[PDB]
Protein backbone atom coordinates (compact mmCIF):
# COMPACT_ATOMS: atom_id res chain seq x y z
CA UNK A 1 0.00 0.00 0.00
CA UNK A 2 0.80 3.71 0.18
CA UNK A 3 -0.66 4.70 3.65
CA UNK A 4 1.94 7.37 3.72
CA UNK A 5 0.87 9.21 0.87
CA UNK A 6 -2.46 9.51 1.68
CA UNK A 7 -2.55 9.08 5.97
CA UNK A 8 -0.26 11.77 6.39
CA UNK A 9 -2.07 14.21 4.15
CA UNK A 10 -5.35 13.98 6.08
CA UNK A 11 -3.15 14.62 9.30
CA UNK A 12 -1.63 17.78 7.73
CA UNK A 13 -5.07 18.90 6.41
CA UNK A 14 -6.39 19.06 10.08
CA UNK A 15 -3.90 20.62 11.33
CA UNK A 16 -4.09 23.77 8.36
CA UNK A 17 -8.29 23.48 9.01
CA UNK A 18 -7.98 23.49 13.07
CA UNK A 19 -5.52 26.24 13.20
CA UNK A 20 -7.41 28.29 10.12
CA UNK A 21 -10.81 27.97 12.36
CA UNK A 22 -9.90 28.78 15.40
CA UNK A 23 -7.33 31.65 14.49
CA UNK A 24 -10.30 33.34 12.54
CA UNK A 25 -13.33 32.61 14.67
CA UNK A 26 -10.93 34.43 17.55
CA UNK A 27 -10.24 37.65 15.31
CA UNK A 28 -13.77 37.98 14.50
CA UNK A 29 -15.39 37.09 17.79
CA UNK A 30 -13.03 40.12 19.03
CA UNK A 31 -13.93 42.60 16.42
CA UNK A 32 -17.45 41.85 15.88
CA UNK A 33 -18.24 42.35 19.70
CA UNK A 34 -17.53 45.91 21.65
CA UNK A 35 -17.93 44.25 25.46
CA UNK A 36 -14.45 41.97 24.19
CA UNK A 37 -12.07 44.88 23.17
CA UNK A 38 -9.77 45.51 26.10
CA UNK A 39 -5.99 46.24 26.68
CA UNK A 40 -5.21 42.74 27.71
CA UNK A 41 -7.37 41.32 24.46
CA UNK A 42 -4.79 43.54 21.90
CA UNK A 43 -2.03 41.10 22.58
CA UNK A 44 -4.20 38.13 22.24
CA UNK A 45 -5.05 39.38 18.85
CA UNK A 46 -1.55 39.88 18.06
CA UNK A 47 -1.12 36.40 18.52
CA UNK A 48 -4.38 34.88 16.98
CA UNK A 49 -3.15 37.26 13.94
CA UNK A 50 0.64 35.69 14.06
CA UNK A 51 -0.95 31.60 14.11
CA UNK A 52 -3.08 32.67 11.05
CA UNK A 53 -0.46 33.75 8.84
CA UNK A 54 1.06 31.02 9.97
CA UNK A 55 -1.47 28.66 9.58
CA UNK A 56 -1.90 29.66 5.87
CA UNK A 57 1.65 30.03 5.01
CA UNK A 58 3.99 28.28 6.24
CA UNK A 59 2.29 24.81 7.19
CA UNK A 60 0.68 23.98 3.40
CA UNK A 61 3.53 24.43 1.45
CA UNK A 62 5.74 22.85 4.45
CA UNK A 63 2.95 19.82 3.54
CA UNK A 64 3.36 19.70 -0.20
CA UNK A 65 7.01 19.67 0.25
CA UNK A 66 6.82 16.83 1.98
CA UNK A 67 4.51 15.31 -0.25
CA UNK A 68 6.00 16.05 -3.07
CA UNK A 69 9.59 15.42 -2.23
CA UNK A 70 10.37 18.55 -4.06
CA UNK A 71 10.14 22.13 -4.11
CA UNK A 72 8.80 23.05 -7.44
CA UNK A 73 8.35 26.55 -7.32
CA UNK A 74 10.89 28.75 -8.16
CA UNK A 75 14.54 29.72 -5.82
CA UNK A 76 13.26 32.86 -4.59
CA UNK A 77 9.93 31.55 -3.15
CA UNK A 78 12.33 29.27 -0.46
CA UNK A 79 14.16 32.06 1.21
CA UNK A 80 10.54 34.10 1.07
CA UNK A 81 9.05 30.85 2.59
CA UNK A 82 11.99 30.59 5.41
CA UNK A 83 11.52 33.94 5.77
CA UNK A 84 8.14 33.80 6.92
CA UNK A 85 8.26 30.93 8.89
CA UNK A 86 11.03 32.32 11.26
CA UNK A 87 9.26 35.59 10.91
CA UNK A 88 5.39 33.98 12.50
CA UNK A 89 7.26 31.81 15.12
CA UNK A 90 9.51 34.56 16.51
CA UNK A 91 6.80 37.05 16.78
CA UNK A 92 4.19 34.25 18.53
CA UNK A 93 6.68 33.70 21.49
CA UNK A 94 7.62 37.25 22.15
CA UNK A 95 3.53 37.94 21.99
CA UNK A 96 3.18 35.13 24.26
CA UNK A 97 5.73 36.49 26.70
CA UNK A 98 4.44 39.84 26.39
CA UNK A 99 0.99 38.46 27.61
CA UNK A 100 2.83 37.24 30.87
CA UNK A 101 4.64 40.31 31.78
CA UNK A 102 1.01 42.25 31.55
CA UNK A 103 -0.59 39.69 33.94
CA UNK A 104 2.72 40.14 36.08
CA UNK A 105 1.75 43.69 36.34
CA UNK A 106 -1.75 43.38 36.55
CA UNK A 107 -1.74 41.16 39.95
CA UNK A 108 1.63 42.79 41.11
CA UNK A 109 0.76 45.82 41.39
CA UNK A 110 -3.17 46.56 41.62
CA UNK A 111 -3.24 50.48 42.46
CA UNK A 112 -0.80 51.35 39.37
CA UNK A 113 -1.86 49.09 37.13
CA UNK A 114 -4.09 51.73 35.39
CA UNK A 115 -1.21 54.24 34.63
CA UNK A 116 0.87 51.61 33.20
CA UNK A 117 -1.37 49.95 30.71
CA UNK A 118 -2.92 52.27 28.08
CA UNK A 119 -4.45 52.06 24.86
CA UNK A 120 -1.76 53.86 23.16
CA UNK A 121 0.84 52.17 24.70
CA UNK A 122 -0.64 48.68 24.13
CA UNK A 123 0.50 49.60 20.40
CA UNK A 124 4.01 50.69 20.39
CA UNK A 125 4.85 47.56 22.53
CA UNK A 126 2.96 45.40 19.73
CA UNK A 127 4.82 47.58 16.71
CA UNK A 128 7.78 47.31 18.73
CA UNK A 129 6.88 43.49 18.99
CA UNK A 130 6.51 42.76 15.03
CA UNK A 131 9.65 45.19 14.12
CA UNK A 132 12.34 42.69 16.15
CA UNK A 133 10.64 39.64 14.94
CA UNK A 134 11.32 41.33 11.08
CA UNK A 135 14.79 42.52 11.90
CA UNK A 136 15.81 38.63 12.68
CA UNK A 137 13.76 36.86 9.89
CA UNK A 138 13.71 38.71 7.05
CA UNK A 139 17.20 41.16 7.39
CA UNK A 140 20.06 38.33 7.60
CA UNK A 141 18.08 35.28 5.43
CA UNK A 142 17.42 37.98 2.15
CA UNK A 143 20.99 38.74 2.92
CA UNK A 144 22.48 35.81 2.93
CA UNK A 145 24.05 36.21 5.70
CA UNK A 146 23.12 32.79 7.63
CA UNK A 147 24.36 30.79 4.42
CA UNK A 148 26.67 27.66 5.43
CA UNK A 149 29.82 27.23 3.55
CA UNK A 150 30.56 22.90 2.64
CA UNK A 151 29.77 21.24 -0.37
CA UNK A 152 26.34 19.68 0.49
CA UNK A 153 25.40 23.16 1.45
CA UNK A 154 26.54 25.02 -1.67
CA UNK A 155 24.63 21.90 -3.84
CA UNK A 156 22.20 22.79 -2.39
CA UNK A 157 21.87 26.49 -2.91
CA UNK A 158 22.89 26.28 -6.49
CA UNK A 159 20.28 23.70 -6.98
CA UNK A 160 16.70 25.61 -8.05
CA UNK A 161 14.76 22.15 -6.97
CA UNK A 162 16.11 21.97 -3.31
CA UNK A 163 14.45 23.67 -0.54
CA UNK A 164 16.92 22.86 2.58
CA UNK A 165 17.48 24.52 6.08
CA UNK A 166 21.70 24.81 6.14
CA UNK A 167 22.49 27.38 8.54
CA UNK A 168 26.04 28.78 10.07
CA UNK A 169 26.68 28.31 14.45
CA UNK A 170 26.34 32.17 14.86
CA UNK A 171 22.92 32.76 13.36
CA UNK A 172 21.81 29.55 14.85
CA UNK A 173 22.35 30.88 17.85
CA UNK A 174 21.73 33.96 17.68
CA UNK A 175 18.39 33.66 16.59
CA UNK A 176 17.81 30.65 19.28
CA UNK A 177 18.69 33.56 22.25
CA UNK A 178 16.26 36.11 20.78
CA UNK A 179 13.47 33.86 20.26
CA UNK A 180 12.93 31.38 22.52
CA UNK A 181 15.20 31.46 26.08
CA UNK A 182 14.90 35.29 26.84
CA UNK A 183 11.17 34.89 26.81
CA UNK A 184 11.52 31.67 28.59
CA UNK A 185 13.57 33.32 31.72
CA UNK A 186 10.95 36.31 31.96
CA UNK A 187 8.05 33.97 32.21
CA UNK A 188 9.33 31.85 34.79
CA UNK A 189 10.03 34.65 37.05
CA UNK A 190 6.79 36.22 36.20
CA UNK A 191 4.71 32.89 36.76
CA UNK A 192 7.02 32.27 39.98
CA UNK A 193 6.42 35.55 41.73
CA UNK A 194 2.31 35.45 40.49
CA UNK A 195 2.45 31.92 42.25
CA UNK A 196 4.15 32.97 45.78
CA UNK A 197 1.19 36.17 45.47
CA UNK A 198 -1.75 33.33 45.12
CA UNK A 199 -0.43 31.29 48.07
CA UNK A 200 -0.37 34.36 50.23
CA UNK A 201 -3.65 35.11 49.33
CA UNK A 202 -5.36 31.83 49.95
CA UNK A 203 -3.14 31.76 53.18
CA UNK A 204 -4.53 35.17 54.40
CA UNK A 205 -8.27 34.02 53.46
CA UNK A 206 -7.79 30.85 55.69
CA UNK A 207 -6.57 32.25 58.31
CA UNK A 208 -9.27 34.99 58.57
CA UNK A 209 -12.34 32.39 57.64
CA UNK A 210 -11.05 29.06 58.78
CA UNK A 211 -14.02 28.80 61.35
CA UNK A 212 -16.18 28.30 58.59
CA UNK A 213 -16.39 26.10 55.71
CA UNK A 214 -16.64 28.53 52.77
CA UNK A 215 -3.45 25.55 45.74
CA UNK A 216 -5.13 22.93 43.19
CA UNK A 217 -6.39 25.46 40.73
CA UNK A 218 -3.51 27.69 40.51
CA UNK A 219 -1.42 24.77 40.11
CA UNK A 220 -3.69 23.45 37.25
CA UNK A 221 -4.11 26.91 35.68
CA UNK A 222 0.19 27.58 35.67
CA UNK A 223 0.80 23.90 34.60
CA UNK A 224 -1.55 24.12 31.55
CA UNK A 225 0.00 27.21 30.71
CA UNK A 226 3.79 26.59 31.17
CA UNK A 227 3.08 22.77 30.11
CA UNK A 228 1.37 22.99 26.78
CA UNK A 229 4.78 25.70 25.92
CA UNK A 230 7.66 24.07 26.75
CA UNK A 231 6.54 20.52 25.76
CA UNK A 232 5.62 22.16 22.13
CA UNK A 233 8.90 24.02 21.86
CA UNK A 234 11.86 22.93 24.05
CA UNK A 235 12.72 19.86 22.38
CA UNK A 236 13.28 21.58 19.16
CA UNK A 237 15.16 24.67 20.34
CA UNK A 238 17.88 22.19 21.91
CA UNK A 239 18.36 20.27 19.24
CA UNK A 240 18.78 23.62 17.11
CA UNK A 241 21.71 24.63 19.13
CA UNK A 242 23.38 20.87 19.20
CA UNK A 243 23.00 20.04 15.35
CA UNK A 244 25.89 23.09 14.59
CA UNK A 245 28.17 21.96 17.55
CA UNK A 246 28.19 18.23 16.66
CA UNK A 247 27.96 17.45 12.56
CA UNK A 248 26.52 13.59 12.61
CA UNK A 249 24.83 13.92 16.46
CA UNK A 250 21.24 14.48 15.24
CA UNK A 251 19.41 12.83 12.06
CA UNK A 252 17.69 15.82 9.43
CA UNK A 253 14.51 13.59 9.99
CA UNK A 254 14.07 14.45 13.72
CA UNK A 255 14.75 18.09 12.69
CA UNK A 256 12.23 18.13 10.69
CA UNK A 257 9.46 16.07 12.97
CA UNK A 258 10.14 18.20 16.26
CA UNK A 259 10.23 21.63 13.93
CA UNK A 260 6.33 20.03 12.95
CA UNK A 261 5.48 19.18 16.64
CA UNK A 262 6.41 23.07 17.28
CA UNK A 263 3.89 24.29 14.64
CA UNK A 264 1.15 22.47 16.69
CA UNK A 265 0.95 25.03 19.25
CA UNK A 266 -0.50 27.59 17.21
CA UNK A 267 -3.95 25.50 17.23
CA UNK A 268 -3.84 25.15 20.83
CA UNK A 269 -3.69 28.82 21.78
CA UNK A 270 -7.52 29.67 21.55
CA UNK A 271 -8.14 26.68 24.13
CA UNK A 272 -5.58 28.29 26.64
CA UNK A 273 -6.46 31.83 26.36
CA UNK A 274 -10.08 32.61 24.97
CA UNK A 275 -11.68 30.62 28.26
CA UNK A 276 -13.61 33.43 29.72
CA UNK A 277 -17.81 33.28 29.86
CA UNK A 278 -17.70 36.78 26.93
CA UNK A 279 -15.32 34.73 24.42
CA UNK A 280 -18.18 31.69 25.44
CA UNK A 281 -21.06 34.10 24.68
CA UNK A 282 -19.72 35.46 22.01
CA UNK A 283 -19.04 32.31 20.15
CA UNK A 284 -22.38 31.10 20.94
CA UNK A 285 -24.07 34.02 19.48
CA UNK A 286 -21.49 33.94 16.36
CA UNK A 287 -21.78 30.22 15.08
CA UNK A 288 -24.98 28.24 16.30
C1 LIG B 1 13.02 26.03 8.76
N1 LIG B 1 12.32 26.25 10.03
C2 LIG B 1 12.96 27.22 10.94
C3 LIG B 1 14.46 26.91 11.15
C4 LIG B 1 15.16 27.71 12.29
C5 LIG B 1 14.28 28.56 13.21
C6 LIG B 1 12.88 28.36 13.24
C7 LIG B 1 12.13 29.17 14.11
C8 LIG B 1 12.70 30.14 14.92
C9 LIG B 1 14.08 30.37 14.93
O1 LIG B 1 14.68 31.28 15.69
C10 LIG B 1 14.89 29.55 14.04
O2 LIG B 1 16.20 29.73 14.02
C11 LIG B 1 12.25 27.29 12.34
O3 LIG B 1 10.92 27.59 12.11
Amino acid sequence: DEVWVVGMGIVMSLIVLAIVFGNVLVITAIAKFERLQTVTNYFITSLACADLVMGLAVVPFGAAHILTKTWTFGNFWCEFWTSIDVLCVTASIETLCVIAVDRYFAITSPFKYQSLLTKNKARVIILMVWIVSGLTSFLPIQMHWYRATHQEAINCYAEETCCDFFTNQAYAIASSIVSFYVPLVIMVFVYSRVFQEAKRQLQKIDKSEGRFHVEHKALKTLGIIMGTFTLCWLPFFIVNIVHVIQDNLIRKEVYILLNWIGYVNSGFNPLIYCRSPDFRIAFQELLC
